[PDB]
């Protein structure tokens, strides 16, 4: 019955033609991870939706077969990923909505609007940066732009200090690759942990006007969060600034200089900003597989069976250009489709919280950035943009443009 397994590429060399096999393979495909490590991925969105609100779907991998049976090693490159502290990610039912409520309660869409001046700020700061480049000269986009703005606008929201901006993007480079020597993994886990288990320390006995301070001052409060709690909460929410955020400011900007006929209706103000987001979620998602779930007893899925205590991966990449979701078009990007009920930010209990505050910055982001400099192009041809070795993330390793001269509209 399943097609033959497919191994994600651990070098992502060809993610588009990877995505249409996982489709063709679905509803429930058999996958081999990076390692070595057999799962199943779901690869269509009505029956990710489905599985992701299933309560026989868990993350607690103590009901995976593998690890029981002592078949993962310690330092598989994707251990973090796929065996994370105790959060909010890694747990179910009441423990999860305890976990969850604080975070998501500071990043409503009310909220967040209250960030919004903030944002313009250290938008405004990062393209003075740019355009005091030399002229004329090739720039990598995503070092001088969609880098560093959403890594100061969520270390602002959390509280973390620039100095340790260094070091984070050092060991986040390596937390994320499929490269990293399983001899090196270790040790890159003790310091991510020891550096967030600091920040949390610092914070205690410093606090701020910061997301970090309120989940600590919550404390004579019930008890609420444990320190180890906290700790990899923070861990959690900052890795979104070394990565989802930042593909999909370059994701974007991909997809406008390669569909030259929505480039100009959308400097224009023919469509609207939100939109070219939405379809940039949609289409090319910053998360091409969510790592991990388990099930706690034989589901159906499809014609299929995804079996007791085998893993589940949502293969969010594939299932965003489900024709049966969207029709004959899934296969194009469209700035314009309207209902675009994608699910980029996952679905169910664990659907990103941050869903709000990370539209904000690329709603920002980039009006500003086109703004600023209108004839914007890349410097290389789209073809030669290639995706970093890291199998559950859609990130490019440079975004090479021309600048192109600045101001006007
Ligand atoms: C384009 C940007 C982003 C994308 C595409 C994205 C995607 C995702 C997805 C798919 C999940 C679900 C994981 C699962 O079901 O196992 C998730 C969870 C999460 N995201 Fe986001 N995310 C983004 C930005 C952010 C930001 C800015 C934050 C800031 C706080 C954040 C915090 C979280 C947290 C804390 C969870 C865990 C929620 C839970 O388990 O209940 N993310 N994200």
């Amino acid at each position: 019955r399943l097609m033959t397994r497919i191994a994600l590429d651990p070098f992502v060399r060809d993610l588009d033609g990877e995505s249409a096999a996982l489709r063709a393979a679905g509803p429930l495909a058999e996958v081999e991870l990076p390692g070595g490590v057999h799962v199943y991925a779901v690869t269509r969105h009505a029956e990710a939706r489905a599985l992701l609100t299933d309560s026989r779907v868990v993350k607690d991998i103590d009901v995976w077969n593998a690890w029981r049976r002592g078949e993962i090693p310690m330092d598989w490159p994707l251990i973090g990923l796929a065996n994370p502290g105790r959060s909010m990610l890694t747990v179910d039912g009441a423990d999860h909505r305890r976990l969850r409520t604080l975070v998501a309660q500071a990043l409503t869409v009310k909220r967040v609007e209250r960030l919004r001046a903030g944002i313009e700020a250290l938008t405004n700061a990062s393209l003075e940066k740019l355009a005091a480049l030399p002229a004329g000269e090739p720039v990598d986009l995503k070092a001088e732009f969609a880098y560093p703005l959403p890594m100061n606008v969520i270390s602002e929201l959390m509280g973390v200090d620039a100095a340790d901006h260094p070091r984070l993007k050092e060991l986040f480079e390596k937390f994320f690759s499929t490269q990293t020597p399983p001899e090196e993994v270790p040790q890159m886990m003790a310091d991510l942990g020891a550096l967030f288990t600091k920040i949390v320390d610092a914070k205690r006995t410093n606090p701020g006007d910061d997301l970090t301070s309120a989940l600590i001052a919550a404390s004579e409060n019930g008890d609420h969060l444990t320190d180890e709690e906290i700790v990899n909460t923070l861990q959690l929410i900052i890795a979104a600034g070394h990565e989802t955020t930042i593909s999909l400011i370059v994701n974007v900007v991909e997809a406008l200089q390669t569909h030259p006929e929505q480039r100009k209706k959308v400097l224009n103000g023919e469509i609207g900003w939100d939109g070219v987001i939405e379809e940039t979620l949609r289409w090319n998602t910053p998360t091409s597989h969510v790592l991990i779930r388990f099930a706690t007893e034989d589901i159906e899925v499809g014609d299929k069976i995804l079996p007791k205590g085998e893993g589940l991966i949502i293969s969010f990449g594939a299932l965003g250009r489900d024709e049966e979701q969207y029709g004959p078009t899934a296969g194009e990007f469209d700035a314009t489709r309207t209902p675009n009920r994608h699910i980029a930010f996952g679905h169910g209990p664990h659907v990103c919280p941050g869903a709000a505050l990370s539209r904000l910055e690329a709603g920002i982001a980039l009006p500003a950035l086109y703004e600023r400099f209108p004839e914007l192009d890349l410097a290389v041809p789209a073809s030669d943009l290639r995706n970093k070795p890291i199998v559950t993330q859609n990130d490019l390793h440079e975004l090479p443009v021309k600048l192109g001269c600045p101001f006007g509209g």
